[PDB]
């Protein structure tokens, strides 16, 4: 008496940021977001629901996860079990291949979809993954994907953005180096963030249509910096940046000054991701090898959407 | 046929920032600001107006200044000459003792006041110095000073803030490591800056009245960070910070975590200034000597207002 399933999901980098929740219970965002799914980073997850299991068990990269490390997986298992009326405890085994939490929750959503026979469409699998993490709902799709904020659980989900395979000409170079809710609630800059998101989304779409890289890069770099500005207006104010983040951002500006179009974006931690055309990736690595070690510069290209496996 | 005068003016650190101009010609600010005048840093300036001079000459620390280095001094000389109906070229000799541009313009304003016999009140000398630089108008005064934005040339000036000599219990530790107009005009965060200034000023005044140091420190640290957030919303966005600025800010937070009340503020360059009570200054220097050299840690205490000298 057991049900099992497996999925592989790739991480994604938000180019137009998901920043702030309108609804905490359902993970409905304050604004729509847009990402690029990446080939280099992914999670493979297997789930087993078995009447003989006595508790939920989460193993990540061979290591048994403790309660706090299992908290998001357990809450997702409860959600999908309640949706399926399944009364069994589960064993989740994930292996990261190297944002990972998000790819992991996307993979778990697909694995549970398989195991419980939910037969979900891509849209409804995105809606399910959304309940685990917002970024996870975009990793259901490959290449460029947009999470549409929606007004509700039914209308908030992600879809792929057809680029005419422009995504296959791009690359990301990773430079290895409570706050969101605080910012929504207390930051005097949050409204300015909200007022600029839709214009940014529109111009990304116009840039994708014309394959205009400098336009794409300028928009997404300013979008990321606008997100980071908001935390300096929160009460109390904070930054996600580390000294190395600033060094890396300044070096990307230097790179552009030498005629390499490239553009940086950051998330909720100090690392810096650089968008560049495939042509210039190695030149950028060499330039940044002046101030950072080989182990700190990691390339990635466009990746696929979620892959489901019957067990 | 010559007229001469001399003044000494001390620099000041803005605790509630002057950020943005309402009027560029008259230097009327978008908001009121509040500073502490410091003992350690000052400029002494002598001016001579002489019918025999053939051009304006500016010597700074013994070195003849070129045209671009003389631009602000020359514009100030023209302003004060037009106000006095004086047709003579001038020789300005300034010596920095070690923000310096601002202390230098305050000192020049006092020296011209003496030389041309303007017999200005402190208020009117502040109004004159304001035409050279906004910060200069506060350095007319010692200790705590507030530049009231006013609506006009007549109403925009600075005044000392009586503290019951609380300023003599404080200290600043300096850690040595176009954008303003761009931010006013393009930043989606500038209105949030404006909406929070007056509340900050009110609480500084309440803190001074009760000599409440943690309250003063919390307000001014958040005020500075709010100013810096606005530049990340400018078009194009930018930061004044350098990697070392972030390291220093993080170390100040660590210092507080160990029970040393202290609070950081930054201006338009990478250096970091730390407000602390006199009692703890040396402890802070020792703590920061872990990551910075002796030449990078410079203490200062409360300084006096402008001093005028007949020549």
């Amino acid at each position: 008496a057991m049900l099992s399933g497996k999925a592989r999901a790739h991480t994604n980098i938000a180019l137009i940021k998901y920043w702030g929740k309108a609804n905490e219970e359902y993970i409905l965002p304050m604004n729509s977001s847009l990402s690029l799914t990446l080939d280099a980073f992914y999670t493979e997850t297997t789930v087993t629901f078995d009447a003989h299991y006595s508790e939920d068990v989460f193993i990540l990269n061979g290591i048994l996860q403790n309660e706090k490390q299992t908290k998001k997986v357990k809450e997702f298992l409860n959600l999908v079990r309640q949706q399926a009326d399944c009364t069994w405890f589960a064993k989740v085994e994930s292996q990261n291949f190297v944002a990972s939490s998000a790819s992991g929750l996307a993979a778990l959503a697909g694995a549970c979809n398989v195991a419980l026979g939910l037969n979900l469409s891509a849209k409804d699998l995105s809606r399910l993954a959304r309940r685990g993490s917002g970024s996870a709902c975009r990793s259901i799709f490959g290449g460029f994907a947009q999470w549409n904020k929606g007004h509700s659980d039914e209308t908030s989900f992600a879809e792929n953005i057809p680029a005419n395979n422009w995504e296959n000409e791009l690359a990301m170079l990773f430079i290895l180096i409570d706050g969101m809710k605080r910012t929504v609630e207390t930051s005097s800059f949050y409204q300015g963030w909200l007022d600029n998101v839709e214009k940014d989304l529109s111009q990304v779409h116009e840039a994708i249509k014309t394959k205009d890289f400098p336009r794409l890069g300028e928009i997404i770099e300013a979008n990321g910096l606008r997100m980071h500005g908001t935390t300096l207006g929160a009460v109390p104010p904070f930054t996600y940046w580390s000294p190395g983040s600033l060094q890396a951002m300044a070096l990307v500006r230097q790179a552009r000054a030498k005629g390499i179009p490239c553009y940086f974006t950051m998330d909720a931690g100090p690392n810096v991701k650089v968008l560049v055309e495939k042509k210039n990736l190695e030149a950028l690595k060499t330039f940044l090898s002046e101030h950072f070690s080989k182990e700190q510069l990691v390339p990635a290209f466009a990746g696929p959407g979620i892959e489901l496996f019957e067990t």
